[PDB]
């Protein structure tokens, strides 16, 4: 049946890593790819798209019978921020991001990304608002840029941000992590065919 909205569970194992158990929230299937998920794992910051059907990783997959768990939110979408927060490995971060979206499906998270690392975040921020951690200050066609090791990178954009029209995901060949380009600024190394 349909797995967006819905808790998931699936063995991990890339290369010869041991295989690991990954439990996480379908946030949403790609509209220009149907075979591409957006999903949320638990204790991951970052937003996944993995084609959960088709990604030979991915094994044993199922969806679980857990069930997923108003103005400030609104002011803070499409905002620039600070936020000050802790990443996975340690990492103690006071960064400049922007605010791109209320997440779908789980009801108190964000997207959220940084200028420094420019990909999907996601995470509570009304929390880490009253925390005092935070201040507030194409679609479907392919792209490459050149990378520094002589190579073309290659991806589909396959998300149009509707707090900032000018800003877009994009979903590369070579990687899981979900890219954020705003075209108004300086990142004009993308070509899109």
């Amino acid at each position: 049946g349909n797995i967006v909205g819905c808790r998931i569970q699936h063995g991990w194992k890339d290369g010869d890593e041991p295989l690991t158990q990954w439990k996480g929230t379908v946030l949403d299937q790609v509209p220009v790819n149907p075979s591409l998920y957006l999903i949320k794992y638990d204790g991951f910051d970052c937003v996944y798209g993995l084609e959960l059907h088709r990604d030979e990783r991915v094994s044993s997959l199922e969806v679980l019978p857990n069930r997923v768990a108003t103005h400030l939110a609104e002011i803070m979408v499409g905002k620039a921020v600070e936020h000050i927060f802790e990443t996975e490995e340690g990492s103690k971060n006071e960064w400049r991001g922007m605010v791109l979206a209320q997440a779908p499906v789980m009801n108190t998270w964000f997207y959220i990304t940084y200028e420094k690392d420019p990909v999907l975040y996601m995470y509570q921020l009304l929390d880490d608002y009253k925390d005092g951690d935070l201040r507030i200050l194409l679609v479907g066609k392919q792209v490459e840029y050149a990378k520094d090791d002589g190579s073309k990178r290659t991806g589909m954009v396959i998300h149009q941000v509707e707090a900032k029209p000018s800003v877009y995901f994009i979903k590369f060949d070579d990687d899981f992590h979900i890219y954020v380009y705003d075209l108004v600024k300086t990142s004009a190394e993308n070509l899109y065919f």
